[PDB]
C-alpha cells in the first residue's frame, strides 16, 4: 500500500543514522580498557538475523517482479500474501532494536541497571515478538512462521513440504547465530552479574559443536524423511552426504582446536584431516548448487554457452556473476585458515569470523535468488504434481 | 507515487532521531563559558521555516482531502500537481540539512574549519537550492516559486492573483524568518573571525525596524494596489489599515526600546503607546479574520450556532477549537511583555520570542487550513469570475 512503504522509509531512515552513530562511537568512545569481545559476539546474532531479512526482502521483489511466483511454490495463500515492503519494515525494526541496544552498551544511560541487560532486552524481545499471543503484529504470517519451525526442527516426524525444506536450508546457513544464542546463554551463567559485561568461546565441552552441526542435522534427518516417504536414491541421498560432510567437518574441527588447546601431538593428523574434510565438503556443496539446486551447466543449453534451455533474469551476466560469487564465497575458508595458522595477532579468529559470516548470509542470499527460480522451472525437488 | 512515499519516510526518519540526537548533545554536551544566543538565534529562521514547510504540507493534504481544491484558486495547473508528500519531502530535506548543521556547530567535526561556517554554509545551500539553475530539484515548481517571490517583492508593479496576495500574507506571518537572516548578516559583518562564534540584537539603528515592517509594507503596498486596480474600498482600506497598524507597532515599539536603553524620561510613554497600538493591532486583525478572511459569524448560519451557512470540515468541534486557539496565539504578546517587563532574567526577551514563534507559524497554518476553504466556498476576494 502507501503506509507499509512509509514505515519502510522511516524505519530505514532511522537505521541508517543509527549505524553512522554508532560507527562514530565505536570509532571515538571506545577506550574499553576490559576485552570488547564478549560483545560484539553476542551481537553478531542480531546483526545476521538482521541482514538475512532485509535480503529476504530483496529476495522477495526479485522473485515477484522476474516472473518467477512463490505463492504457490511456498504453499502460501494466493491471496493475503507478503510483499517485500513487508520484509524491510519488520527487518528494519528489529535493526532498529538491535541499534539501540548496541548504542545503550557504548554509552550506559541508565545507571542503575549494570550494561549486561540491554543484549538480554533486546533477544528477550526478539522472541516475545515472534510468541506475541495477541492478534497484532503479522498475525497470520508470524504463526505460519511459528508452525514451520516447530516442523522443522521436529523434522523426521512430519511430511517434507517446500518450506520445511528451504527453511531447514537457511538455518543450514545461518549457523552462525545458533552459535552465538548458545554462547549467549554460555556467557550469561558463567560471568559475574555485579558492573560490567572462559569455559566456551572454545569447543571444549563439544556444545559447540553440537550448536553447529544442528542445523546439518536438521536437514540432513529431513532429507532422510524424504527418502523414507518417497522411494528414490538419486536426490536423496546424494543430499543427505552433503549435511554429513559438514558433520565431519565440524567433528575434526572441534578436536584439532581442542587438541591445539592442549598442544598434543595429535594436533597435525586432525588439522590436516580437517582441511580435507571442508575441501571435500566444499566440493560437494559446489558442484550441488551448480548442478541441481541450480539447474545450470545444462545438456542442451542453446545459444546459452552454460545456463539452462531457458532463464528468467533478464541480464545473463547476473547468472556468471553469481557463478562467480559462489565459487569466492564458498571456498573463502582457506583465507581464513590460512591468516589464522600463518601468525597473526592473537584474538583475529574472531575478526575472521565476523567478517565472513555476513558474506555466508550474502551467500545464501544469492542461492535463494536462484533456487526458488529453478524451482519454478524445472521442479527440481519433486515437490508438487 | 510510491517512492515519493518512501523518501517521505526516510526523511521523517533520519529526521526524528537527529532531533533526538540534538536535544541529547544540548542537554549534555553544553558546556560552552561563551554566550549560546548568537547561534539559536542564527537556527531559529531555519526552523521557523522547516516548521513552516511541514505545516504547509498539512494544510495541502487537509485541502485536498476536504474537499476544496487549490488548483484553480491557486492559479496552479490542473495537472502536474503538488501533493503533500513532496511539501512533507522537501521540509524533510531541509530539515535534515539544519540538524547536520547544528550538529556540526555543537561538536565541532572538522578541526581546520572555524564554527562560524556551518550557518553560513547552510543557507548557502538553502539559498542555491532555491536559484539551482539546472533541470532538477523541482524545476518547474520552484520557478513557480521564484516568479511570484519577484512578483511580490516588487508589489506595486504587478496584478494582484491570489498567489501574491497568499506568499504576501505568509511573509507577513514568518517576520522572524527575515529578522533572523538580517540578524546573521549583520553579526557576519560585525564579529571576529578567528576561531568561534553588539550593534544588532537591538533596534538601535533601525535595521530591526525596517526588516520587521517590510512584510507588511509588502502586503500593504499590494492592497493599495489592488485599490487602485479595481475600485471599491471596502476590502482594500479596512484591509490597509491591518497593515498599517503594524508600521506603528513596530516603530513604537523600537523607540521605546532605544529609549529604555538610553533609559530616557520618554520610555513609559512610548511603552503605553505600544501596548495600545498592539492591542487595537490584534483586535483589528482579529475581528478581519473571524469576519472576512474566515467568513464566520455569519447572519443566517441555521443550525450552525457559530458558522457560515455551509462547512467542508465535518467535525464541528474543528472551527470552535480554530476560534480559540486564533483568540490565544494572538495574544499572546502580553504574556510576553508582561514576563519580559516584571523583572525576570536578563536574557529572557530570546527566551520568550524563541518560545512563540513557532506558535505564530502554528497560527498561520490554522489560519491558511480555513482562509482557503472560505475563498473556494464564498469567493471572498474577488480573484475570479
Amino acid at each position: 500500500p502507501a503506509w507499509t512503504t512509509f514505515r519502510v522509509g522511516l524505519f530505514c531512515g532511522i537505521f541508517i543514522v543509527l549505524n553512522i552513530t554508532l560507527v562514530l562511537a565505536a570509532v571515538f568512545k571506545l577506550e574499553t580498557d576490559r576485552s570488547i569481545w564478549p560483545l560484539i559476539r553476542i551481537y553478531r546474532g542480531g546483526f545476521l538475523l538482521i541482514e538475512f531479512l532485509f535480503l529476504l526482502g530483496i529476495n522477495t521483489y526479485g522473485w515477484r517482479q522476474a516472473g518467477v511466483n512463490h505463492v504457490l511454490i511456498f504453499e502460501l495463500n494466493p491471496r493475503s500474501n507478503l510483499s517485500h515492503q513487508h520484509l524491510f519494515e519488520i527487518a528494519g525494526f528489529l535493526g532498529i532494536l538491535w541499534c539501540l541496544s548496541l548504542l545503550a552498551c557504548f554509552f550506559a544511560p541508565i545507571s542503575v541497571i549494570p550494561t549486561y541487560v540491554y543484549p538480554l532486552a533486546l533477544y528477550g524481545f526478539m522472541v516475545f515478538f515472534l510468541i506475541n499471543p495477541t492478534k497484532t503484529f503479522y498475525y497470520k504470517s508470524r504463526f505460519w512462521l511459528l508452525k514451520l519451525l516447530f516442523r522443522v526442527f521436529t523434522a523426521p516426524f512430519h511430511k517434507v513440504g517446500f518450506a520445511d525444506f528451504w527453511l531447514a536450508d537457511q538455518l543450514n546457513s545461518l549457523s552462525v547465530i545458533l552459535m552465538d544464542l548458545e554462547y549467549m546463554i554460555c556467557f550469561y551463567s558463567l560471568e559475574l552479574k555485579w558492573d560490567e559485561s572462559g569455559i566456551c568461546h572454545k569447543y571444549t565441552y563439544g556444545v559447540r559443536a553440537i550448536v553447529q552441526c544442528i542445523p546439518a542435522w536438521l536437514r540432513f534427518i529431513q532429507c532422510l524423511r524424504r527418502y523414507r516417504d518417497t522411494k528414490r536414491a538419486f536426490p536423496h541421498l546424494v543430499n543427505a552426504g552433503k549435511y554429513s560432510t559438514t558433520f565431519f567437518m565440524v567433528t575434526f574441527a572441534a578436536l584439532y582446536s581442542t587438541h591445539k588447546e592442549r598442544g598434543h601431538s595429535d594436533t597435525m593428523v586432525f588439522f590436516y584431516l580437517w582441511i580435507v574434510f571442508y575441501i571435500i565438503s566444499s566440493c560437494y556443496t559446489l558442484i550441488w548448487d551448480l548442478k541441481m539446486d541450480w539447474g545450470l551447466f545444462d545438456k542442451n543449453a542453446g545459444e546459452n554457452t552454460f545456463l539452462r534451455e531457458e532463464i528468467v533474469y533478464p541480464q545473463k551476466a547476473y547468472y556468471y556473476c553469481a557463478i562467480i560469487e559462489d565459487v569466492i564465497l564458498l571456498f573463502a575458508w582457506t583465507i581464513q585458515i590460512s591468516i589464522t595458522s600463518t601468525t597473526l595477532l592473537p584474538h583475529s579468529g574472531d575478526i575472521i569470523a565476523t567478517v565472513f559470516a555476513p558474506l555466508e548470509v550474502f551467500r545464501r542470499f544469492v542461492w535463494n535468488f536462484f533456487r526458488l527460480e529453478n524451482e519454478h522451472l524445472n521442479n527440481c525437488g519433486e515437490f508438487r504434481a
